[PDB]
RNA sequence: UAUCUGGUUGAUCCUGCCAGUAGUCAUAUGCUUGUCUCAAAGAUUAAGCCAUGCAUGUCUAAGUAUAAGCAAUUUAUACAGU
């Protein structure tokens, strides 16, 4: 039996991966597939203007 | 910038203290008090106690920002502005 909305329901990572190793884990891409390609932007709305936030991809 | 006088007796000269005397960046306290300038101030009694508030935090082009922060427009879909 599945209670209500804790195993039903899901929230999902409030973060991606900072470091480029940690990118790669993420997905498993090898040397050759490089970042940036790979990167979970934020789309944020002020009410009238939508602009984006993007990770520093430390190393 | 080294100063003495009153008090022992009927008077005397002393020895002596006592008293005055002058000061204190030494306190208190009493009246009093318009003015500038400079300003000490819970040491002394109990290093006794303590409500409340404050008395140490710090960021630059240059350690770390996906603030679901602000920004917002005539460097971005890697970041690049506070
Ligand atoms: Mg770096
Ligand atoms: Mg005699
Ligand atoms: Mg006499
Ligand atoms: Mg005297
Ligand atoms: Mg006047
Ligand atoms: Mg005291």
């Amino acid at each position: 039996q599945e209670i209500e909305g804790i195993t039903n329901d899901t929230v999902p990572k409030r973060l991606g991966p900072k470091r480029a190793n940690n990118i790669r884990k993420f997905f498993g891409l090898t040397k050759e597939d490089d970042v940036r390609d790979y990167v979970i932007r934020r789309e944020v709305t002020k009410g009238d203007k939508s602009y984006t936030k993007a990770p520093k991809i430390q190393r």
